[PDB]
RNA sequence: CGAGCUGGAGAUACGCUUUGACUCGGGGAUGUCCGAAUGGGGAAACCCACCUCGUAAGAGGUAUCCGCAAGGAUGGGAACUCAGGGAACUGAAACAUCUCAGUACCUGAAGGAGAAGAAAGAGAAUUCGAUUCCGUUAGUAGCGGCGAGCGAACCCGGAU
RNA sequence: GAAACGAUGACUGAAUCCGCGCGGACCACCGCGCAAGGCUAAAUACUCCCAGUGACCGAUAGCGCAUAGUACCGUGAGGG
RNA sequence: CCCCCGUGACAGGGGGCGGAGGACCGAACCGGUGCCUGCUGAAACAGUCUCGGAUGAGUUGUGUUUAGGAGUGAAAAGCU
RNA sequence: AACGAUAAAAGAAGUGAGAAUCUUCUUCGCCGUAAGGACAAGGGUUCCUGGGGAAGGGUCGUCCGCCCAGGGAAAGUCGGGACCUAAGGUGAGGCCGAACGGCGCAGCCGAUGGACAGCAGGUCAAGAUUCCUGCACCGAUCAUGUGGAGUGAUGGAGGGACGCAUUACGCUAUCCAAUGCCAAGCUAUGGCUAUGCUGGUUGGUACGCUCAAGGGCGAUCGGGUCAGAAAAUCUACCGGUCACAUGCCUCAGACGUAUCGGGAGCUUCCUCGGAAGCGAAGUUGGAAACGCGACGGUGCCAAGAAAAGCUUCUAAACGUUGAAACAUGAUUGCCCGUACCGCAAACCGACACAGGUGUCCGAGUGUCAAUGCACUAAGGCGCGCGAGAGAACCCUCGUUAAGGAACUUUGCAAUCUCACCCCGUAACUUCGGAAGAAGGGGUCCCCACGCUUCGCGUGGGGCGCAGUGAAUAGGCCCAGGCGACUGUUUACCAAAAUCACAGCACUCUGCCAACACGAACAGUGGACGUAUAGGGUGUGACGCCUGCCCGGUGCCGGAAGGUCAAGUGGAGCGGUGCAAGCUGCGAAAUGAAGCCCCGGUGAACGGCUAAGGUAGCGAAAUUCCUUGUCGGGUAAGUUCCGACCUGCACGAAAGGCGUAACGAUCUGGGCGCUGUCUCAACGAGGGACUCGGUGAAAUU
RNA sequence: UCGGGUUUCUAGAAACUUGGAUUUCUAACCUGAAAAAUCACUUUCGGGGACCGUGCUUGGCGGGUAGUUUGACUGGGGCGGUCGCC
């Protein structure tokens, strides 16, 4: 049904020319307003109304209704149901995703929608079904395993939502025929090999080759 | 001024003049609309509003920057002037230094001219005496892949 | 370059009175002048503009124009 | 999604029904394959016959944005 | 030479100095999803009327889109603006910048989107939802009366906000049929006399217990503060009570009544021809939208403007005796565009140019269907030199004896094929395809009968050489290379074996990310994305796969030691002076990133001494000798296929070997059928030749 | 804590110091949530914080770009040979 969002708009560059190569497809995707802080709410439950799939992301977002009679979208994690509910704030018991900080949080307690700076909403493991693993508590900072396979410090003043996401993992997704791309991306990359001395470093020759392996520009 | 005038254009018709026209000189009053343009909008000259006065018709104000305020300023001028920024072909019989050149052009500020100006100096006589210009000194002194080539100043005579 | 002085960007950063600057490395003696305040006629430049003059042209010359930046080309800047 | 059959693990196959698809043929439309014609042309790139795409990575309008060593480019140094 | 498309004319009459060409009439031909008609863009008066004939019009010209004067265009409701916002453009304060200047929230500007009140006809030579007529609707301001109480923000919320594909039912436009109905008269050539033939056969408004699909529907009390900044008698959320159906609300539209138009044609005059006035009928059945009922049904994923208008809630605020509202009249009604051309002699193309140009309407017959093909209505038009001749030669056509690819570089070219229906249909395979494989048969008319008819099937007869009897309308096959595939490219010599592609892999980036644009600790794109995400490179479905060498280059790491800048800092030497001092040069030490150096990585550069080619393929689009040798097909085969292998100079992601399917791809072969050829003939049309009119060019 | 210097009270003790590092803290500086979008402020504030970054200078890397260079003889040009002296 989708609802109460905004309108996006294709565009691949500013104050002039093409910056990030390619991309221009589209299909008028609107933007739904989310929430990655989940704090001015701290204290009330809400009925996960539904899990409306929404573009831009790839994370079956979830619809919530916090008692006040207000509305909000949430990165439906990995397992909430047709109307399961949830509260929020330190007085939160690490259940199916919650608006809880970090110290009060268990070890190796996979979560997500995590954060990088007190408030300033999420900013980590918010995609596909990325699972941020926790580890050691420290002074105030913690020890975490970001999807990357990295160990970064961060402190508890930075909320997070229980467990990982999923969106089933873009798996059986194979795209298919060129164009499933155009279904979004664009002019799928041009090989600087089949280009010209003129346009790219790899260019020239008379058959095929390599020599140096550099990127566009140098 | 003194007897024509009724714009080039010359064409028909009506007409104005010594009760002084016309032309000429010199101040006024009218002057829409656009354009710095400023009420607001805008594809220049077109659309649209508000306040104040007002019989209607109609009249004035409504940009911004400085400044209590009075008052000043935004734009425009052919070349000339000072500043900010600053090429290359070209020459070196090839080329990077150098040359062309601080030339071309851009930009800014102002004027009728500017800029520069009252020696913390020139310069060797214990001399001179603000700055600008011309003559000459001098193609010297000196700079220079010491190549190509570039090149002052005091002194002295004048403009003032 | 032995290279003074002026100049300014970054750093530092003195004296005020037998004080200070300079006189082309640097020191002495010698001499010259006094900075971190301002102002300033005149001669000099140019020529859109006016007058006068010319061993200047006199209509393929002279200004592009005996007038037109018009006609005409160009999306245009521009040319003409 | 509805039924039929089955039998060794088998899948499966059958009648219903539904309406998928850089699917099929073809006009518009969009291309431009081969031949001939044209070559001081009807035309500074075309005509006839012939041919490809045709719900798509489709075709197109208005508005607007991107530019010179720069843009743009399903990439020829192509177009600007 | 040419006179701008091979859509053809012909006569009569007229005008006039003068006519192949101007007007008129009557024949003819051409177009008819257009060569008809309506906007928009764009042009400007080309429009109309009266004149003209120099130049412009490829000849003429009495004519013109040309020359001249005059006229011609009319809106409260159509478009736009006085309303709205999108990309983008701007922009008080604010962020950056040698200058000029680049940014940038709000706000403002900005359609091609939203939003909003008129419909039927009439008519100047030339305009019409704009003028007239007929009735209507909209805001506004006013009065009259009803009402008798609130009204209700730059503010809240609701709402306006919308994708693609497919599709059920109702219908309207629109079209068709008929011994429906009205109108008019004639018919003869042999027949018919009317059951023939021709034309017309309704729109606006208003009322109607008529018919009616389809479409739209919760309400209300109360509660919870933590939500709408605030308030809220609204919204959001929570909970109790009655809602299958119905129940409502609503009608697309049909019918009837009435009224207003219009309506085949009819009457008189006509200054020569328009003008004026009159008026019949309105049937039954069938077809039928890409439009209307609408914000319908369903499925799908690649997930679908914003704002105001608008309903509602209140803060403020006014008054609660003359409100909000309703009705009835009264008054009001701004600016710009409104002619004509408009797929085209009136726009872009130097030209009255065979080109280009967005959207809408776009009839009938026949043909499964259609916006196709043939004819044709309406409507438009016969392309602005013309007339003879009937040679060569050239262009575009029709036929062709015997032969049938012998042509040739090659079957290039042109024939054959060609539609629907029934039968039938292989190798191979990713099981979907290959498949319209191949091959074969049928198709016309009539009568009867059976079927659901427009029509089809069963059967009997019929005519022709011939029955999609006209027009549209796949020739097929085997074998191989190259790329898997739809796609894309060299506007004006290359469409392909290019580019792209799904998929694979390397690699880098934790967020002010890498990366990129930029004068700029400005702004911004990546992304309102956060690692199953973003960049760069290379490889190119799927299949089995991906070998050996880190010496040299590049990268990541290690990281003792060697080397190395500025600077800190020290000996030391030296110049001048009487001295303090002032002063030239200065050195060991200490001082980074890298560089040396140690180690590693090949879907890194890359080689096959750092090492030597696993699988696989091999004379290959990479072979030189070479027409390799033998086998295949031919009578005969430099090329093609098969194998072998002595791989000049095959090789595993510049990927290797394969691969159903696909290809305006290239190579070889076969069947068919041909004028490609033996070898050309005849015939047509358009030039060429002749005469009259106008009259180039390169060149010299 | 490591560097040393200065001054005093006895190499130590004390103090004044002036440096490197580690760490730590934080008014500058930075940056994020809120009623008032970019910005200024109020503060919860939150966290970063002497780093980054901006300015001057140092040396490295730098076909990303720029300016350029790349001889002559030559029975044609390149390849080969050659170009001075006896
Ligand atoms: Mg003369
Ligand atoms: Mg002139
Ligand atoms: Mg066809
Ligand atoms: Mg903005
Ligand atoms: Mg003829
Ligand atoms: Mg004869
Ligand atoms: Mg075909
Ligand atoms: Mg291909
Ligand atoms: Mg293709
Ligand atoms: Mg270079
Ligand atoms: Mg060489």
């Amino acid at each position: 049904a989708l609802t109460e969002a905004l309108p996006k708009t294709g565009g691949r560059n500013n104050r002039g020319r093409i910056t990030s190569r390619f991309i221009g497809g589209g299909h008028k995707r609107l933007y739904r307003i989310i929430d990655f802080k989940r704090r001015d709410k701290s204290g009330v439950n809400a009925k996960v109304a539904a899990i409306e799939y929404d573009p831009n992301r790839s994370a079956r977002i979830a619809l919530l209704h916090y008692a006040d009679g207000e509305k909000r979208y949430i990165l439906a994690p990995e397992g909430l149901t047709v109307g399961a509910t949830v509260n929020a704030g330190p007085e939160a018991e690490p259940k199916l995703g919650n608006a809880l900080p970090l110290r009060f949080v268990p070890v190796g307690a996979v979560v997500h929608a995590l954060e990088l700076v007190p408030g300033k909403g999420a900013q980590l493991a918010r995609s596909a079904g990325t699972s941020v693993q926790v580890q050691g508590k420290e002074s105030d900072y913690v020890i975490v395993r970001l999807p990357s396979g990295e160990l970064r410090r961060v402190h508890s003043e930075c909320y997070a939502t229980i467990g990982a996401v999923g969106n089933a993992e873009h798996k059986n997704i194979v795209l298919g025929k060129a164009g499933r791309s155009r279904w979004l991306g664009r002019k799928p990359h041009q090989r600087g090999s089949a280009m010209n001395p003129v346009d790219h470093p790899h260019g020239g020759g008379e058959g095929r080759t390599g020599a140096g392996r550099v990127p566009v520009t140098p």
